[PDB]
């Protein structure tokens, strides 16, 4: 029932995602000299790195944001994608089964905790 617990939970999990060879391509803003177009198809870019950023500078609330955040990140190769056999587009989908399958604990013991809270 601990109610912060989810912080360091989501560092390490971050720190397992950028150990993974799946997320280079996910580990900074896209170079937009490398994809010219990527702004006109793409409204919110998304990265690793910024994630980080945000949940080191204590600018998210919960363990939610975090991973509406993550999934854009997914959501954003999913809709940038040429095709769903490219390999960019490939690695996104390997890497959002490795987190959803390591963030479900960590929403779950949040939304437990915050509801043995208000009790
Ligand atoms: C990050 N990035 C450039 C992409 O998601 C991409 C998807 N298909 N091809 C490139």
């Amino acid at each position: 029932y601990d109610i912060q617990a989810w912080k360091k939970q989501c560092e390490e999990l971050l720190n397992l995602i950028f150990q993974c060879e799946d997320s280079e391509p996910f580990r900074q803003p896209v170079d937009l000299l490398e994809y010219p177009d990527y702004r006109d198809i793409i409204d919110t870019p998304m990265d690793f790195a910024t994630v980080r950023e945000t949940l080191e500078a204590g600018n998210y609330e919960s363990p939610m944001e975090l991973c509406k955040d993550v999934r854009l990140i997914f959501s954003n190769s999913k809709a940038y994608t040429p095709s769903k056999r490219s390999r960019i587009y490939s690695m996104s989908l390997r890497l959002s089964a490795f987190f959803e399958e390591h963030i479900s604990s960590v929403l779950s013991d949040y939304k437990s905790a915050l509801r043995f809270h208000k009790r």
